[PDB]
């Protein structure tokens, strides 16, 4: 036995709330009866979560930011997770526009 319920369609969140942080990922693609703990534990396995932003209102499918504590990490996970597929649905992973902007040094000792 099976059956859909429950759709999604209209317009607004015209734009999110925005702060100022990084090891930040942008979650896309995602069912209607997602969690943010589902995510969490999804995530998690790739070390842990610092926090997870879930937005879900009208505006396309579902989106949530998760945090996580490393970048390297936070990185290797969208590396993966970034097509992912969960409840048969797929799942977009991807990190949240901003630009270029990535110095550093030789050493300097």
């Amino acid at each position: 036995g099976s059956s859909g319920s429950s759709g999604m369609s209209g317009g607004g969140v015209i734009r999110g709330p925005a702060g100022n942080n990084d090891c930040r990922i942008y979650v896309g693609n995602l069912p209607p009866d997602i969690r943010t703990k589902d995510i969490e534990d999804v995530f998690y396995k790739y070390g842990a979560i610092r926090d997870i932003d879930l937005k879900n209102r009208r505006g396309g499918p579902p989106f949530a930011f998760v945090e996580f504590e490393d970048p390297r990490d936070a990185e290797d996970a969208v590396y993966g997770r970034d097509g992912y597929d969960y409840d048969g649905y797929r799942l977009r992973v991807e990190f949240p526009r901003s630009g270029r902007g990535t110095g550093s040094g030789p050493s300097s000792g």
